[PDB]
């Protein structure tokens, strides 16, 4: 709070609306959420992007893509 404190994980929009400073429905479980029912954020269902978490996936490890 006083010490740590970042913007980087509050973010849950997809890959390119973090990016693009793009909030979008994207939960932090976007994968759960396609087998619910959702599929991608309205930003990559409107501009037919890459709805991804691969921000998610370079976390912790550097995942390539
Ligand atoms: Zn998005
Ligand atoms: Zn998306």
């Amino acid at each position: 709070g006083s010490m740590a404190d970042t913007r980087r994980r509050q973010n849950h929009s997809c890959d390119p609306c973090r990016k693009g400073k793009r909030r979008c429905d994207a939960p932090e479980n976007r994968n759960e959420a396609n087998e619910n029912g959702w599929v991608s954020c309205s930003n990559c269902k409107r501009w037919n992007k890459d709805c991804t978490f691969n921000w998610l996936s370079s976390q912790r490890s550097k995942n390539s893509s």
